């Protein structure tokens, strides 16, 4: 079962999920949740709904549940559940509270939740997905650093390892599917905070930045996005077993835009979905 | 004219914002946005494009410039523009990027940028509408800490005084429309960062939250939202002058959760539009 890591939570009369347009009183939630299985998350709400029409068809068998707000994205298509959580370790963290929440009030069991995204690649390929085993920050180290009232709480980022390597497995039955398993740097600022050259900002030389990608990868760093450290230590907490799944489109070490055709921008942003679709069709298999 | 602070930016053969679906080459930035006066900046891509209807009929005179993308939502009437950034620093920053260097691009001159948003309060009635001098982190610090590379560097949170004085002497007309200036309080998580107990994470008591609440008044806190301190370093940065006005919702020293009738929430969460309206006839006027 799912669990949540807050004491008060169950003393409550009443849980509102403020986000998300749903709550313990307004809704059934065991009803209306209590079969979800697999749980996938990523930023883009056309992405997770396009994922959800996809596992429809690939299960052989779909409205936004979240329609009454604007927050988040929800889709349903049996055990699967599609969700969306925009940008930023913020972004993802409010959806988390909401939706461990949620699947412990519909008291959901044996669970898997797997974050499926896009990235910059550190001297890999365009188009390789990277399964994480480790979120690191900014300084390469593999921690979260909360700030829970005036307090910095440190929590660990490993990702579950068994499910990381089952992952790793399907991927292997895929042609031209490059994969790996690998740290993912995740960082509060897609600019700056990339060592990106062409923001608003930007306070480096193209030396340190080029020296920061390099020293990124001599520290076991594979890909760059924006919410894996959060996203890993909150389900870890929680006893979630969970996964990230990103797509690179570029390597960073050559490379600040994306320079590929549109149809191979999105073959390649189909690339995690179709590693999805194969572990969910075998767990159930 | 808006400015950026970047050498490596002028010296590109094209510029592409990934995020809002726009381009140098692509699109004629000028031409669509050089007489933008007053940009307007929120969470929520319905209450933004809502607020772009109000001020379309307030002005006396509209389709998302976006809809090419799902991460933010863009509108435009007339001087004025209106843009959704989601939730938190992080979710703001990528679209603060990008929007500052759009106004670059469109050599816009005399612009004035405005968060407007929902907060909780800090021993201050609900429905009270601040108008943010300092923005200050979890800590009660007015600084922003900024990631860079693999460095950290502090920035200052002032938003413009002037403005801030002009948008309170507004506030002065208007019946029924508690006004202050103060600090707010700007946090990374929703729920343990702002002292809630009902995530799926809590790891403090509920004494403890209650008097984290209340050194955060000693230390000038009047309310807490979570995009402050970023759109304040980054606008000052870039010399912009900013201004962020929310409306509480709830007094979190006497409350955690809203109480109010539907029409009373509509109101104070159209509060800050009706200050913006005001201020912006004066300044056309
Ligand atoms: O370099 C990246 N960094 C990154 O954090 N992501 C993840 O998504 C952040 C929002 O697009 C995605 C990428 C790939 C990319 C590169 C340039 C433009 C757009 C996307
Ligand atoms: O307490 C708050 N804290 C806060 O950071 N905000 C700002 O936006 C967060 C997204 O709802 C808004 C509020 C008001 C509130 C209170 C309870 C539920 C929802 C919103």
């Amino acid at each position: 079962f799912v669990h949540v890591k807050n004491p008060y939570l169950d003393l409550m009369d009443e849980d509102i999920l403020y986000h998300l347009d749903l709550g313990t009183k307004t809704h059934n939630l065991p009803a209306m949740f209590g079969d979800v299985k697999f749980v996938c998350v990523g930023g883009s709400p056309n992405r997770m709904k396009a994922f959800a029409l996809f596992m429809h068809k690939e299960l052989g068998f779909i409205k936004d549940i979240c329609a009454g707000t604007d927050r988040y994205c929800m889709y349903k298509t049996g055990p699967v559940l599609a969700i969306s959580h925009g940008m930023g370790i913020p972004s993802i963290s409010i959806m988390l509270h909401e939706l461990i929440k949620l699947l412990h009030h519909a008291r959901c069991c044996d669970v898997t939740i797997i974050r499926i995204g896009t990235s910059g690649g550190i001297g890999i390929a365009p188009g390789t997905v990277v399964i994480t085993d480790i979120a690191v920050d900014s300084f390469f180290k593999p921690r979260f650093e909360q700030v829970i009232l005036d307090n910095i709480v440190t929590r660990s980022t490993e990702l579950d390892k068994e499910l990381s390597e089952e992952l790793f497995n399907c991927s292997k039955e895929i042609p031209n599917f490059p994969t790996l398993v690998g740290h993912t740097m995740c960082t509060y600022d897609f600019y700056e905070g990339q060592g990106r050259l062409d923001g608003a900002l930007c306070s480096f030389s193209r030396e340190k930045k080029l020296d920061y990608l390099k020293r990124a990868f001599k520290a076991g760093v594979r890909n760059i996005e924006m919410e894996s450290t959060v996203f890993a230590a909150m389900c870890g907490l929680c006893g979630l077993k969970a996964a990230v799944v990103c797509v690179t489109l570029l390597d960073r070490l050559d490379c600040d835009q994306i320079n590929l055709p549109h149809d191979v921008l999105v073959e390649y942003q189909q690339r995690p979905q179709l590693l999805i679709s194969n572990f969910i069709r075998r767990r159930l298999g």
